[PDB]
């Protein structure tokens, strides 16, 4: 039951361009857009390792770690799917293991912030 965002074809294209600027045309796109979720991850300190998936996507199976303590710790596990649909990158988001369903959102939401920053490279 995942957590979805999309990747426009255009902003692809973008991301493609800032992985190297004075080549062309290189890695897929769903390929490009995992990459750059790698550096978000591990810029987090946030552990991840690339799964075995299906033909047309990429996936990480990352571990980040959570902290609830009392009156303003655990480990967390989720499967990242950058999937090819239509003509953009579909990014899947399951939550597989811990407590706060809801620190996917959190992280998601960061996640997809992360990547439009990214493309304001202009």
């Amino acid at each position: 039951k995942p957590i979805t965002f999309v990747v426009l074809a255009s902003v692809m294209k973008e991301l493609s361009l800032k992985a190297s600027p004075l080549r062309s045309e290189t890695a897929e796109g769903i390929v490009v857009v995992t990459t750059w979720i790698e550096k978000i991850l591990t810029d987090l300190k946030v552990q991840h390792k690339r799964v075995p998936c299906g033909k047309e996507e990429v996936s990480l199976f990352l571990t980040a770690i959570e902290n609830s303590w009392i009156h303003l710790q655990y480990l967390f596990k989720c499967l990242i799917n950058v999937k090819k649909e239509v003509d953009d990158a579909l990014v899947e988001m399951h939550w597989v293991e811990g407590q706060n369903r809801d620190l996917m959102n959190q992280l998601c939401t960061y996640i997809r912030n992360q990547i439009f920053r990214l493309v304001a490279v202009n």
